[PDB]
């Protein structure tokens, strides 16, 4: 492993919202493929279904669409139309609390998922542990 193993508390069995404490917007897979987030929070896109592949490994796939979330080879999230490799991430407790997610292709680089404060994704090689961006709330939708 590069990563502790600290899980979050909780389970998949209903969808969720990625609240992302950094800009407090929700998590977005647009039908176009496109990522990014949003404080509407009635917004259909935003709504996503988790599952476990190994233990701590999830899948974040988009209710409305059917897309699954994936980092790319230059570290930036898109909507994949079929699970894949790229689509796996390490689901983590962070500062005792929130989620982060690990893209499990780039582990070793410590890539995470993570929304700027303006809503925008960050890019794999600009996210680290330590920052706001990578820390996600799980909420009920």
């Amino acid at each position: 492993h590069h990563h502790h193993f600290n899980l979050p508390p909780g389970n998949y069995k209903k969808p969720k919202l990625l609240y992302c404490s950094n800009g407090g917007h929700f998590l977005r897979i647009l039908p176009d493929g496109t990522v990014d987030g949003t404080r509407d929070r009635s917004d259909q896109h935003i709504q996503l279904q988790l599952s476990a592949e190994s233990v701590g490994e999830v899948y974040i796939k988009s209710t409305e669409t059917g897309q699954y979330l994936a980092m790319d080879t230059d570290g930036l999230l898109y909507g994949s139309q079929t699970p894949n490799e790229e689509c796996l991430f390490l689901e983590r407790l962070e500062e005792n609390h929130y989620n982060t997610y690990i893209s499990k292709k780039h582990a070793e680089k410590n890539w995470f998922l993570g929304l700027k404060k303006n809503g925008s994704c960050k890019r794999g090689p600009r996210t680290h542990y330590g920052q706001k961006a990578i820390l996600f709330l799980p909420l009920p939708v």
